[PDB]
């Protein structure tokens, strides 16, 4: 009605602001190289100016999923940012060079020179995310006969990034917020996901990853052990209860549209992940004035963890998209498979929703189904109003919303977010990501191993993209 028409406008605002900060053309970003994805134009309080391996890789997904489903005049960006990243690869910084753990390093100038200041590094999600960017584009020119392009460029870049995550995954770094050195669940479930579409890609091009071969089932055993029985904990090492957005964030940006409800993968509708997602939730809907007097059944406010103290810790419009995808993601999964399945794991999930919820199959032709998948729709278009609420006249999606008055506050146009509403936009549309083999990556190793591959380290050199015709 308001929120499928802001929806259509909103869409189109994200796609033009996410471009403005990504040189050497980008509006918004004067300063930043040819592909480099700047996090915000925001250079001061706080300073943001800066590309990171995270951002740069989510938003580049993104727009290469757009790009594949017609959005033809992305294909100047998405090469920018793979020549960009041959030469950050290279680059020499304080976490290593290229073959000494460099590619685990969070952030650099966006002239593409190294941050040396000091930062929470390393950040072992970037080279997943990097990876898993670059195979989605590579398989397109696999498809479109640009053979050479997948085998000689994107490859041996993919090729590096995977490497990184073979050797390193079973050592601890900083989580995606860049606060707890420990082991964290969103960066293990994409590492695990790298290598899986990195084994694929790899035989696609007549080449192999048995690095990626021998560590996934491992990186998918050491998995397990973040479900604490009620919800996924964020984090081990860390002091605070574990609930975090990063939970969520780990399942939608690992979603696999041919997948089950599979509980060992975390996917969207798997009893695990909707258990989690209604104690993430839960945990906002107290300590954040602008959630007083909203009920259980109702989408409220999300930050990033309820300790967050961060600006005063405050929602984040990514934070409160990601609620509604997960959402979004569950229906379409239980749309393609005819059924939903209420579990004692994931009854608290469905009786705040439905009181009349209790456990057994739920074939699509019934009843329970579909006053479930309305409550759940109705639900997940909460959150997104929420978002809508909240972003400023022009359409503007900054880092954070005040936890008393929801006024904009952090940093300005974060392309982060932007990227955020596409996708739980697309996702809303029944608009999936291609599928990364999951169906043939959910069986979980009788014992699970401390170990570790090593792979191999090459230095790339994009002398020339071909002439392509999208
Ligand atoms: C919807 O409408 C919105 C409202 O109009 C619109 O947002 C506005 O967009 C303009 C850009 O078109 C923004 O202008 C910038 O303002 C900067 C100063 O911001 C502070 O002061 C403002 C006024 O008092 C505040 O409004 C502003 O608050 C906003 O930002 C906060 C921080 O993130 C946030 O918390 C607030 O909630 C609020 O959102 C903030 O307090 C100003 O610095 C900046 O100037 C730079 O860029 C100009 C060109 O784009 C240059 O001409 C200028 O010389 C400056 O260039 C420097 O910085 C650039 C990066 O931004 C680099 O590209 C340049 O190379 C150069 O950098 C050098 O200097 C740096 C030193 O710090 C250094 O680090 C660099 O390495 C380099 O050496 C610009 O004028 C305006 O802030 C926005 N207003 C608001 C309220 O957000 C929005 O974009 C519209 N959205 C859509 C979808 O259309
Ligand atoms: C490298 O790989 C190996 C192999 O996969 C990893 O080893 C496994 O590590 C996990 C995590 O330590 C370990 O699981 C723990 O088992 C203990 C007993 O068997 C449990 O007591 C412990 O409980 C915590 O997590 C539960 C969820 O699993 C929660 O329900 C519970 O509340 C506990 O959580 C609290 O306490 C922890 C302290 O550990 C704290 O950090 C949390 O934040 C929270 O406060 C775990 O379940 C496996 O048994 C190990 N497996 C093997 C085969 O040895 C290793 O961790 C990897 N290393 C790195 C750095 O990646
Ligand atoms: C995930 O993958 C395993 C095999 O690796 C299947 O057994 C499971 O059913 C799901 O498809
Ligand atoms: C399912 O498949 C995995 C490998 O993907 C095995 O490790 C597991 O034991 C089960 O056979
Ligand atoms: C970690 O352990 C595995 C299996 O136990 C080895 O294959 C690997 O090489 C590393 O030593
Ligand atoms: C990854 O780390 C393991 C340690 O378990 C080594 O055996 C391997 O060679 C690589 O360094
Ligand atoms: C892991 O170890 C192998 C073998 O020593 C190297 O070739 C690789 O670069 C990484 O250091
Ligand atoms: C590891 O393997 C690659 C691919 O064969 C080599 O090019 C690299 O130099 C290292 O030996
Ligand atoms: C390792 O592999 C890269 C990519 O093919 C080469 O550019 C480099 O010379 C080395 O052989
Ligand atoms: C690979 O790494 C070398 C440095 O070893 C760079 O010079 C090259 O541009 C690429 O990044
Ligand atoms: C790409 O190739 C050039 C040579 O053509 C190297 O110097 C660079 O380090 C990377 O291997
Ligand atoms: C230019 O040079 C690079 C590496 O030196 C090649 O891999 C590329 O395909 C082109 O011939
Ligand atoms: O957007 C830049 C940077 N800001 C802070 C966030 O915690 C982190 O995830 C992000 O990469
Ligand atoms: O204030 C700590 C702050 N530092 C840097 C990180 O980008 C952010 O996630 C974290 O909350």
């Amino acid at each position: 009605a308001t929120l499928d028409s802001w929806l259509s406008n909103e869409a189109t605002v994200a796609r033009t602001a996410i471009l403005n900060n990504i040189g050497a053309d980008g509006a918004w970003v004067s300063g930043a190289d040819s592909g480099i994805v700047v996090a915000s134009p925001s250079t001061d309080n706080p300073d943001y100016f800066y590309t990171w391996t995270r951002d740069s890789g989510l938003v580049i997904k993104t727009l290469v999923d757009l790009f594949r489903n017609g959005d033809t005049d992305l294909l100047s960006t998405i090469e920018h940012y793979i020549s960009s990243q041959a030469i950050i690869q290279g680059v020499s910084n304080p976490s290593g060079d290229l073959s000494s753990g460099g590619l685990g390093e969070p952030k650099f100038n966006v002239d593409e020179t190294a941050y040396t200041g000091s930062w929470g590094r390393p950040q072992r999600d970037g080279p997943a995310l990097r990876a898993t960017a670059m195979i989605g584009f590579g398989q397109w020119l696999l498809d479109n006969g640009y053979t050479s392009a997948a085998t000689e460029i994107v490859w041996p870049l993919v090729r590096n990034d995977l490497s990184y995550v073979a050797q390193y995954w079973n050592q601890t770094g900083y989580d995606l917020w860049e606060e707890v050195n420990g082991s964290s669940f969103f960066t293990i479930a994409v590492q695990h996901r790298a290598l899986v579409e990195g084994s694929a890609f790899a035989t696609a091009v007549g080449s192999s990853c048995s690095w990626c071969d021998s560590q996934a089932p491992q990186i998918l055993c050491y998995l397990q052990s973040f479900w604490t029985g009620s919800y996924i904990l964020a984090n081990f090492d860390s002091s605070r209860s574990g609930k975090d957005t990063n939970t969520l964030l780990g399942s939608i940006h690992t979603f696999d549209p041919e997948a089950g409800c599979d509980d060992s993968t975390f996917q969207p509708c798997s009893p695990r992940a909707l258990a989690n997602h209604k104690e993430v939730v839960d945990s906002f809907r107290s300590i954040y004035t602008l959630n007083d007097g909203l009920s259980d059944s109702e989408a409220v406010a999300v930050g990033r963890y309820p300790e967050d103290s961060y600006y005063n810790g405050n929602p984040w419009f990514l934070c409160t998209l990601a609620a509604a995808e997960q959402l979004y993601d569950a229906l379409y999964q239980w749309d393609k498979q005819g059924s939903l399945e209420i579990t004692d794991v994931s009854l608290d999930f469905f009786k705040a929703l439905y009181s009349g919820a209790a456990t057994g199959t739920y074939s699509s032709s019934s009843s329970t189904y579909s006053s479930i998948v309305s409550a759940v729709k109705t639900f997940a278009d909460g959150f997104v109003s929420i978002v809508e609420t909240h972003a400023a006249s022009n359409g503007s999606l900054s880092e954070q919303f005040d936890k008393s008055d929801g006024d904009e506050l952090s940093a300005r146009d974060l392309t982060w977010s932007y990227a955020a509403l596409l996708t739980a936009n697309n996702r809303r549309n029944s608009v999936v990501p291609p599928s990364w083999g999951e169906t043939s990556a959910s069986s979980v190793p009788g014992t699970c191993a401390a170990t570790s591959a090593s792979g191999t380290y090459s230095s790339v050199t994009v002398t020339s993209w071909p002439s392509i015709v999208a």
